[PDB]
């Protein structure tokens, strides 16, 4: 269009530009480590969340908790992310009883180790790429019609430190792969949808979460690697992705937030 | 050690976690677009503000007003970063009348840009490294003793998009290679200062601000590369440094936050 | 078993360092512009290489044409590289005329260009994913046991600029994401198999070959972009495969070669 | 609209594009580890080599050995880094005794190592930046005017892994950001030299000269980080310095080989 595009009207407070009020977020591995606490950041800022679980047990007892609590709207979906359909019904389900959709965090994730070699199944390979990957951009593509009919919207993918360093002792190209690709996915998508969405990505280090350090041996790994020494606690992830989902980020777009404990540093 | 390392305790609330009560922020280009807006969102978190300038008028009137608003202590202070006696002297009398320092804003920068050939002085090259990287290790050195003996502390440097792409059409390799010297420096940091500090940078891209776009020819480069279309506004850099300067980011060290409408996207 | 590990023994002769002489190189997209060209480096070297195609006509002849120009050993295999049965029997018919194996280019490459949007159909999203990514995986996994069998190997991957930039004016996320997961892929299997073979890729910028520029708009980006305002003829790129394939880089894996005339730098 | 530019002469043959018959390249270090071996590279190729060297004994004899053994010229030059003058007092007088300069090898390093603190003299910081950064821009500075003479020129820094990651176990920021700042002022050279020169940067890992492991503890490191499991030889980087140095690689600029082993991976 027309050249320079407006500067937002933007809040004098930066508490102000956090809140999530008037506004719908919905977030893949709901009822995870992760995902549950971007869920309380985005609830306590007045944001009405959507919670999207697989295989996670007592969700509805979990939404009208938070709900409680925050005095937001929460509703907890079924969505097996691997699967288009699926992913689209519950974003058609959300907009339908939400009546919008500001935000979708693309957090649920996992996927199977292994060295590259004829002993790793091909299926191993496609499952992995298919919950990291494929995920992210059935969401996406669904999403943006949705952001380019509000004419605004925030796209947040949890990638991994995995995107760009290679962990060890546990081969995993195929996860570390995945992560890669929904990273720079994303960046395109920063692109793609410019008139109408922001997109990010948040890389956490090892968290202490299920799909945190395995055993002691990867453990002894990040007690070395992360110069803080230790494994993250989700709360240290609330204020990132509520950075990312509010207007305190207007001019953030295709940027990769590394939150590891200096994992990646050295 | 040893390991793990322990948690750091962390309130229950996103908003709690962005507090800077009984916190000193000292912010060197406090007079600046960037810097003053960085103060200003230290100060809305009830943080005390050390305002350094080197020539910006009226400090003491302007800190004496940022006082007033928010309700907490603001004084300014003369320091000219590429001297390290003044860097380390300002530094010592913001320790001495607060009684501590506990987030240093490396914010001030500059530097000539010009073509590298025999008509580049070698006194443009060293101007601009000492305003950009120089300044940084004076605050840093002086910084590491505070920090150190309160075992707590954050360190940030407003780098620059700068660091990571070349600017067009006007060459600027001393001011770009500065940035860039500047975002591994703190990384280097990061691990140096582990057990008693985080150390982090905010990479803006176009912001308008006297250092903003130069003229009709940048602009119509960042209305291109910018996916925004747009220069940024500098109230969309304060969440971010609020965010670094506070416990939202306990688990954040070594980062780089780059801020710059989709500049470096392509 | 300990360390250090042995350091390789080499020719005085930097020349003699890329000789491929003995060595068997396996090449798919053979047929096309950047592997044929890659083909006439390593044939030139001594090298006996496979050429891997899928439609490209003339290939026993060109084969032939090729052989005859070097005194090296030339033979074409069909192989589609989105079928991992295809990919394994195409290598494994190299191995059994050859004998061996000694450098795999996984430079077949290819997509459905477009914005993502329910009118971007999952079809060329999984289409673009195989060829660039899934072949890339499929040929690893095989090469694994010839490679450590004989406890060396090379493994290439042709990424792309794409990888690290987002492509402009015509977005294309599917392709930018599979050639960013190839890259981390490959970081990923040159640690995995850090005990037989190296694994690095090349990321060429817009070439003269079918794959370039493909209308005036994007040729007009180029000329932008590129500080050499042109695109790569592939003669460009032979040095780099030759580097990578041969003993002049015994040292270097996990890399990415960038030959784009500049184009990431702005 | 001279677009696009036309693309240079290239050689058919791949050999050939690594010839530097009629080539004059001045490489500083030249007395020691690496910057030997890129001389006897680059003599092999049949260059003209000056060898530019500080307190490196013997080097009148070095250098008519190595011209006797190639059948190229070789000359010495005393050139200390840190001084603009004698960069440019060397660079003069390589151009009148050779008659040209088609490459420049910014090879020479070093630094003081230690943590940022009071106890880190401002001496030691400067004299780190001199000798890596001051020296690449004193010499970029003078090349400069002989490569828009000639119309063409190969500008080539010696940086390191720790321009990208951070050196453990003993801290070096000065010269982690020293190294950091001259790759990026490189690619900032690429574009503001990009009608008469290409500009590119090697980063080496550990390699066994006497910048090397300093101690058994960076060996350890050096051992469990390096995925070959062993230090650099000298060899291993030849290749590289010649593909830089001529036409094998046209389409080359603002590019870093990363050879490193696989130390930057995980
Ligand atoms: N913890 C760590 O150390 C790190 C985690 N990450 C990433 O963070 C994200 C969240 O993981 P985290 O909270 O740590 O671990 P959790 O195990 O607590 O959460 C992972 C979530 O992924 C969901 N999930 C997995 N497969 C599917 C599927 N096929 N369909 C729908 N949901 C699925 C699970 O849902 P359910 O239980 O309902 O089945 C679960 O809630 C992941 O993307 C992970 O890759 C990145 C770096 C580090
Ligand atoms: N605006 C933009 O597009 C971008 C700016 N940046 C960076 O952001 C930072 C702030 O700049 P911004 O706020 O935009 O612009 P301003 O011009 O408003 O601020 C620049 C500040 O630097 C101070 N300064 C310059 N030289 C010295 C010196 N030698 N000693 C002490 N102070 C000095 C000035 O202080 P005083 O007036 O008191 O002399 C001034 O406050 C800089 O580091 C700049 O490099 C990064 C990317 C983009
Ligand atoms: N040219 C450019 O500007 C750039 C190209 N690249 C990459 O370089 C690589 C080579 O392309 P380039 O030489 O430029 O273009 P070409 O079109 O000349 O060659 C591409 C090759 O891909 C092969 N191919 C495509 N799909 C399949 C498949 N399903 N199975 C087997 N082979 C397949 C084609 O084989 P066939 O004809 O026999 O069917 C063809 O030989 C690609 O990976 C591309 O992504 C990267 C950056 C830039
Ligand atoms: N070896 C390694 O592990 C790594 C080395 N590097 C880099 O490689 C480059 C070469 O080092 P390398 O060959 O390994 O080690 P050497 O010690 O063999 O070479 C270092 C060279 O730098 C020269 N030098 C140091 N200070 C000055 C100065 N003030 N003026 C002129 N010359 C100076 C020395 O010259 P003289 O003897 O004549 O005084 C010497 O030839 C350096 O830039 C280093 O930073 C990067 C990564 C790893």
């Amino acid at each position: 269009g027309p050249f320079p595009k407006a500067t937002p009207q933007l809040p004098n407070s930066v508490f102000d530009m956090f809140s999530m009020k008037g506004k719908v977020t919905a977030i893949t591995g709901g009822g995870g480590g992760i995902g549950f606490a971007a869920a309380e950041a985005i609830a306590e800022a007045g944001g009405d969340v959507a919670l999207l679980y697989r295989s996670a047990p007592n969700m509805e007892e979990r939404s009208a908790e938070l709900a409680k609590r925050f005095g937001v709207k929460v509703k907890s979906y079924q969505c097996e992310v691997t699967e288009h359909e699926s992913v689209k019904q519950a974003i058609e389900a959300v907009e339908k009883d939400f009546g919008r959709l500001d935000c979708y965090i693309a957090n649920a994730g996992g996927g199977v180790p292994g060295s590259i070699n004829p002993d790793y199944p091909l299926e191993a390979w496609h499952k992995t790429q298919s919950v990291n990957l494929h995920s992210t951009f059935y969401a996406a593509r669904e999403c943006a019609r949705i952001f380019k009919a509000q004419g605004s919207g925030s796209f947040i993918a949890t990638t991994s430190i995995s995107a760009r360093i290679v962990n060890v002792p546990y081969d995993q190209p195929a996860y570390n792969s995945s992560k890669a690709a929904v990273v720079h996915f994303c960046r395109s998508l920063a692109r793609d949808w410019r008139n109408f969405a922001r997109v990010n990505t948040i890389s956490p280090g090892f968290f202490d979460t299920p799909m945190g350090p395995s055993d002691k041996a990867v453990e002894d790994v990040l007690y070395q690697k992360s110069v803080l020494g230790r494994a993250g606690d989700v709360k240290e992830l609330k204020a990132a992705y509520l950075y990312l989902a509010s207007n305190a980020s207007t001019y953030t777009t295709g940027a990769d937030l590394l939150i590891d404990g200096g994992y990646c540093l050295t």
